[PDB]
């Protein structure tokens, strides 16, 4: 049908206002975004932007003390194994 | 002797900060960290939000293209998400 092509006139309005991370959880639960879709939308290919977001993440985790430190290292061992070895001396 | 106590553990990662922040794509690990109970949903939204319009616009464009490929089901779901989270946009694109 024609629903999406009709919405095209509003594309720039939509893209200017929406912060995608506010709606991707809803859309994932609707099963119209698969996990690879969401990872694609939310990923940060620009280094400057990525660095800022990781910095904010580290700051949030730091405020939880050792608990966040341990969970963070677990997350590296799972998703960034080479980074894990570098920061833990293994 | 403990050299990563609650007081000092983060300071030991300080020397790796530039590398950590350059290699990690945060959206890949925030779901796991939320399951470890060290990130609240509010924290995760702070991390993943995009304050730069140019970046936001690209990501929403990518999202819209993915949703368009799911046809009418994606359209209905998308409009519901606007009803809830962007009510003024919902009205605008539906004529209210």
């Amino acid at each position: 049908d024609e629903c999406w092509s009709v919405l095209e006139g509003f594309r720039v309005t939509l893209t200017s206002v929406i912060d995608p991370s506010r709606i991707t959880p809803y859309l994932r639960q609707c099963k119209v975004l698969n996990p690879d879709d969401e990872e694609q939308v939310l990923s940060d290919p620009n280094l400057v932007i990525r660095k800022r977001k990781v910095g904010v993440l580290l700051d949030i985790l730091q405020r939880t003390g050792h608990k966040g430190y341990v969970a963070f290292l677990e997350s590296l061992e799972l998703y960034y194994p080479q980074l894990y070895k570098k920061v833990t001396g293994k």
